[PDB]
């Protein structure tokens, strides 16, 4: 598999080897404000990331990612839409090559300039490979990145990027707090969709937050500067990794605020 974000191996190209992607619960989607419906039945939405332990950062190609111990219950989700305990096992964003564009999901067809993606396992069942194969089996927490004041909590990841470069570098991330991502209020869109790059599979509850974090143009400036390539490999700028929207289809996004 030789997926990517180019012409020539991009979303419009994956459903040729992952025919999923023409399926029923597809994301990212557009979020549109005024058809979400309010749902009082939403419990309220708990991020617990006081023991979170961080590991590494990797560049995989697609995106960087930083990983966690999911060893046991250090950081978890529960709460809002979710039945049982949802464990962080790593991070990544999406972004442009330029500030009006990056995010995967869009709220009234607004992009926003980086969308940032908590990724979670049901831990009933019991590791995240079998988890991908059930329809309630991850918990994806996005979370929107605007242009405007820096982000104090992102500066650590911004710091190290330069030496993950290329794909395949990874370095040493240990005690990365999570926390310092997160907007104020944890007012949510929920929804039932998909992993938003191949294999594209059917396994995510979709809580993306109303409120946007705020970065600085230098700190997703960073972002721009990464590679797609391989050390040694003609020079691909690691920008627009981002899939768009995908129809609705028989799906109702829920707010969990009026
Ligand atoms: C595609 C499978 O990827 C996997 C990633 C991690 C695990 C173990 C864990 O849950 O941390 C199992 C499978
Ligand atoms: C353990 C890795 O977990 C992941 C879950 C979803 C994606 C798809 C995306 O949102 O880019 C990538 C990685
Ligand atoms: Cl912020
Ligand atoms: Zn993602």
């Amino acid at each position: 598999h030789h997926w990517g974000y180019g012409k020539h191996n991009g979303p419009e190209h994956w459903h040729k080897d992952f025919p999923i992607a023409k399926g029923e619960r597809q994301s990212p989607v557009d979020i549109d404000t005024h058809t979400a419906k309010y749902d009082p039945s939403l419990k309220p939405l708990s991020v617990s990331y006081d023991q979170a332990t961080s590991l590494r950062i990797l560049n995989n190609g697609h995106a960087f990612n930083v990983e966690f111990d999911d060893s046991q219950d250090k950081a978890v989700l529960k709460g809002g839409p979710l039945d049982g305990t949802y464990r962080l096992i790593q991070f990544h964003f999406h972004w442009g090559s330029l500030d009006g564009q990056g995010s995967e999901h869009t709220v009234d067809k607004k992009k926003y300039a980086a969308e940032l993606h908590l990724v979670h396992w049901n831990t009933k069942y019991g590791d995240f490979g079998k988890a991908v194969q059930q329809p309630d089996g991850l918990a994806v927490l996005g979370i929107f990145l605007k242009v405007g004041s820096a982000k104090p909590g992102l500066q650590k990841v911004v710091d190290v990027l330069d030496s993950i470069k290329t794909k395949g570098k990874s370095a040493d991330f240990t005690n990365f707090d999570p926390r310092g991502l997160l907007p104020e209020s944890l007012d949510y869109w929920t929804y039932p969709g998909s992993l938003t790059t191949p294999p594209l599979l059917e396994c995510v509850t979709w809580i993306v937050l109303k409120e946007p974090i705020s970065v600085s143009s230098e700190q997703v400036l960073k972002f721009r500067k990464l590679n797609f390539n391989g050390e040694g490999e003609p020079e691909e700028l690691m920008v627009d990794n981002w899939r768009p929207a995908q129809p609705l289809k028989n799906r109702q996004i829920k707010a969990s605020f009026k």
